[PDB]
DNA sequence: CCTAACTGACA
DNA sequence: TGTCAGTTAGG
């Protein structure tokens, strides 16, 4: 039967409302309503740039300058960079770098 | 280039 | 259980 695979439909529609109600710090409970997409699955879709709580402004200049600096000293510490960078959680700035800025300017 | 999607290791 | 560091997948 259908299980795992891409994350959408009865996936976002759940975490999307459950996060705005509880918050991204109860993945253990959030998971219970996602049927099989438990524990980590919910976190995977989220904590990146999905959070409707942060409009998809994306990288351009005022943010593209972050990786160029933040990574230059704390790149391998995406967790703290992300914390000091509201919006792009510990995943957006991580994959962005290793795809877009994969040249360590 | 851009976000999404997951795994292994760690706190 | 959640986070932390890196890699993978589709558009």
């Amino acid at each position: 039967m259908l299980i795992k695979g891409p994350w959408t439909k009865e996936e976002d529609q759940r975490v999307i409302k459950l996060v705005q109600k509880y918050g991204p710090k109860r993945w253990s409970v959030i998971a219970k309503h996602l049927k099989g997409r438990i524990g980590k699955q919910c976190r995977e879709r989220w904590h990146n740039h999905l959070n409707p709580e942060v409009k998809k402004t994306s990288w351009t200049e005022e943010e593209d300058r972050i990786i160029y600096q933040a990574h230059k000293r704390l790149g391998n510490r995406w967790a703290e960079i992300a914390k000091l960078l509201p919006g792009r959680t510990d995943n957006a700035i991580k994959n962005h770098w290793n795809s877009t800025m994969r040249r360590k300017v």
